[PDB]
């Protein structure tokens, strides 16, 4: 019995979207600047934040100091993993592939490739 | 500067249904009629009234919201929630059309009762 809202997953993830616009339930800064989110989102996206919030020997905790990572290539990180939207510019796309990588959000970094390549 | 991926709000859906799946992160018992684990987050995205009240001080920061309500119904709307699919049934539909309005959820509403007058 598949009565598929394939608009259902997008409404979430924009609702998810508002809760941190209002600040509703972050339970979580990540320090590159400060950017508050949930772990469940960053967890969902990441193989890292999600390699991070598992372990069962480290602390939960409500910060996470991030290693220079680009302030600016994790903020577009960050509202693409709550817009589905990725922002792309010349003068940000290096910043934006790298924190990718080691976010480790594998299509992600395949598509800062594409268009870097380009033009 | 504005590059969408179109399967992603449904990847990061079913990383969320995963979680559910191996209970990390759930921060809620919603305990009807039986209990039911799930992210406060994602009850709110999908519910206005998950939404009201989990935005109430007098009732944050409840771990326990005692909802009567039938169990079986709100297990297939937990479903939807968390995966898209609305899992309708001549035994169920009845329960799920009735905790999907407690909920203030609509869009299945309607779905069910076109499901009801589809068949009779």
């Amino acid at each position: 019995s598949c009565i598929q809202f394939t608009r259902h997953a997008s409404d979430v993830l924009l609702n998810l979207n508002r809760l941190r616009s209002r600040d509703i339930l972050t339970d979580v800064v990540i320090v590159v600047e400060q950017f508050r989110a949930h772990k469940t989102v960053l967890m969902a996206c990441s193989g890292l934040f999600y390699s991070i919030f598992t372990d069962q020997l480290k602390c939960n905790l409500s910060v996470i100091n991030l290693d220079e990572i680009n302030p600016e290539g994790f903020c577009i990180l960050l509202d693409f993993m709550y817009t589905s939207r990725l922002n792309l510019r010349e003068g940000n796309i290096m910043a934006v592939m790298a924190t990718a990588m080691y976010l480790q959000m594998e299509h992600v970094v395949d598509t800062c490739r594409k268009f870097i390549k380009a033009s």
